[PDB]
């Protein structure tokens, strides 16, 4: 037997279902999602930290000259400077007053702290999802990772579910995201090998570990103070800082639909979008007779108050006279009504309590007992506080909450609208054959 | 300065290019791709290899009974078999000639063989593109690793270059692959925990050294033969075998527009599908004045031997004179004729010769010389051989290879109808015009 249904991705929130054979016994399901992961697959682009301008010693060559060697580092400037007269601490380092040579180096690599504050520049595409599955079919239960792609099963007891796929492809991550401090920032990061002095990856290395380093940070050679030994240089300050200055508040809290942001793997969980569209296959032995289970006669559903809250704020009690005791399955077929629990103990004779959340101002719902269908009526209340802290545990309809007495305004309005002009097509009529009838 | 091209996405074939400024020398461009990758993303979600039916040694009990242990291993069965009468080496082993029982159980693992014997089942999709370029642009080469992805830039001398992404999202490797011995097969496996017996992935694991295994083969425990202490069991023949057996040449064998399919990492090479779009940033110190350059003025070209064979079959000269020696670049802008260099070296005055492939029969092909611009036309014979092992080096239209005789023939059949048509239409006008004339 094939069952499908389709359960909102919503973490915390029960889904309670029953699948009716035409002669057997009612099977209750219960699906409870305690996490929806929504994982991108994203790949290492660079990873960028604060640099360290390392330059090596300037060479002071006296009376005489100096060449240039490039020695391949990364952003390296080489430049000597004529005309110096360089003084240390035991007094003049140099004998001739000009054409004194200082040739000075200035390179830049990963700063000493690369090892741990570094941010990494990621792409995520196709997005997978996995969801946590509190699953109880028939009694059978089991807590279970499912991957809510639409066909690998979770198998249990000979019975068979499939979930997914995500009736929405939609992702909180761009196409580059920027990982740093296990926080994920939505960032359009420059291309490896295209990096710009003082922004984000001026500086940018393959990984953590790589040999290779591009660096762009403008680094330029200025001349040294006159009778000092030492390199100046002026470039441009560091893009991590920079970038680390203002860089908006993270995907934790900007994310739509009200995701979590996890990282190692980076992941969003408990996104409030789509549904997840379920499909049981029922092996035929679960399916018992309808004499084993109890038989429901002259039951009649009493609303002792309702309140229509977010919460289970109805109730409701069953006079039931059943056949005997044991466990009986209770549904609500129509989406006027959830109930808080899918099963209930049944006695010979007796009331049962059924807890339910509706939205409807005045509820009419055939609930769903043993065999039976009991339909059940009443009125409902506002609830006595403005804001809660727990999400919707039912569903609306745009005709929920319009209430019997704007009904009547709508249906006077609108139907005596229709009567007056019905009264006076029949006027016109009666008139008009009168006036034929005139004629000799 | 930014020039847009596209280039052919075929290995080995060099593409020759000239960009020309407003008033400065013109620049040559050649793109050797050495190798194009096309690399799926892979996702590994299970391993299969040949099963182990391992099994415990029997448990005896003379005058007694047994229970059968729950079961904890993949696939396990246990029975206990009554009425046994087993009979060792050293005679009967019970001295009982019923009552006895004898349990057997029997459980699946993985073949010791499984670390090498093995074939891992991926998920692929989003293909990318890596391709291996000889990059020369005035006489500056790179041999670079370009991803076809259209925003990772190269850089070499001030230069940018930029290159696809693929004009097609065509690859050969399906929803699901296996791997297996080196060879990638295009084959739709069940999805873990949903292996059937007999079949490929009748068992299943994770990762090789994943200590879980999911494993479906209907092992099936018999009654023991009467005075015998083994166990005996049946099960459907290894899936993994059988799938060996007959599983069809893999994608290397089958693949469309020839591409040769690697693995480590699972790629398509050199496969002659789309395009490559190309972009680059030309700094503007590269382009040089035409002074520069060495002009030239009277020059012609004269077609020495053409056959428009697959090769470069055609052979021209021109006639040259100079104002002065040095490099010089010369391209066909249009597609009837594809040169063999894009540079040569021109003396004071003299003679050069260049080798073309054409397609047509008749190539009127305007030819661009570093400065003036020569239009050289002539003949074509076929080539002598059917079949050649090099591929096509030139582009051909629909009209290349229509002739002269052929040009002559519908020049005249249509063209003179219409000219019939004409007649007809002029001396019907006549006529009406002289009928119109004689109403008196
Ligand atoms: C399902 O299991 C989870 C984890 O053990 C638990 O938090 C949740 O309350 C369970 N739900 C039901 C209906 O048993
Ligand atoms: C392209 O690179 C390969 C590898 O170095 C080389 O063999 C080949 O000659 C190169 N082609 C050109 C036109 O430079």
């Amino acid at each position: 037997y094939e069952h499908a249904t389709t359960m909102p991705s919503q973490a915390g929130i029960s889904y309670n279902t029953i699948v009716n054979r035409a002669g057997y016994a009612p099977l209750p399901i219960s699906i409870t999602p305690t996490k929806i992961k929504l994982i991108p697959t994203v790949n290492l682009e660079y990873v960028t930290c604060h640099y360290k301008t390392g330059m090596d010693s300037p060479a002071i060559k006296c009376c005489g000259s100096q060449e240039c060697t490039p020695t391949y580092r990364p952003d390296e400037q080489c430049k000597v400077f004529t005309g110096v007269y360089p003084f240390m601490w035991g007094g003049a380092y140099c004998f001739c007053d000009t054409e004194n040579t200082q040739v000075s180096k200035a390179y830049v690599m990963k700063s000493d702290d690369c090892l741990a504050d570094h941010a990494e520049a990621y792409k995520a595409h196709t997005a997978s999802v996995q969801a946590f599955l509190n699953i109880t079919v028939g009694e059978h239960s089991i807590v279970t990772t499912v991957y809510v792609n639409g066909e690998t099963p979770v198998n249990f007891n000979g019975v068979k579910i499939t979930a997914g796929p995500l009736s929405t492809a939609w992702t909180p991550f761009d196409r580059k995201i920027v990982q740093y401090a296990g926080e994920i920032y939505n960032y359009d990061f420059p291309e490896y090998g295209a990096g710009q002095p003082g922004a984000f990856g001026d500086i940018q290395s393959r990984t953590v570990s790589s040999s290779d380093l591009y660096a762009n940070t403008n680094l330029v050679l200025q001349r040294p103070k006159a009778g000092a030994i030492h390199v100046p240089y002026t470039q441009a300050p560091s893009g991590f800082e920079q970038w680390k200055k203002d860089k908006a508040p993270s995907l934790k809290f900007t994310a739509p639909f009200g995701c979590e942001i996890y990282t190692n793997p980076i992941r969003a969980e408990n996104c409030a979008v789509g549904s997840i569209p379920l499909a049981f296959d029922i092996p035929d032995a679960l399916f018992t007779r309808v004499s084993e289970t109890p038989t429901l006669s002259a039951a009649e559903c009493t609303l002792n108050e309702c309140v229509y809250s977010s919460d289970f704020g109805g109730i409701a009690t069953v006079k039931y006279s059943a056949s005997k005791s044991g466990k009986c399955a209770v549904h609500v077929p129509s989406g006027t009504a959830t109930l808080k629990e899918a099963a209930v103990e049944l006695t010979e004779q007796g009331s049962a309590t059924i807890h339910f959340s509706t939205a409807n101002i005045h509820p009419e719902f055939r609930l769903q007992i043993c065999t039976s269908y009991v339909t059940c009526k009443g009125d409902c209340h506002p609830p006595k506080d403005h804001i809660v802290t727990h999400p919707q545990y039912h569903a609306q309809t745009f005709t929920a909450a319009v209430s019997k007495t704007a009904w009547t305004w709508l249906t006077s309005l609108l139907g005596g609208s229709a009567v007056i002009i019905i009264i006076g097509l029949v006027l016109a009529t009666i008139v008009a054959m009168y006036v034929l009838t005139n004629q000799k």
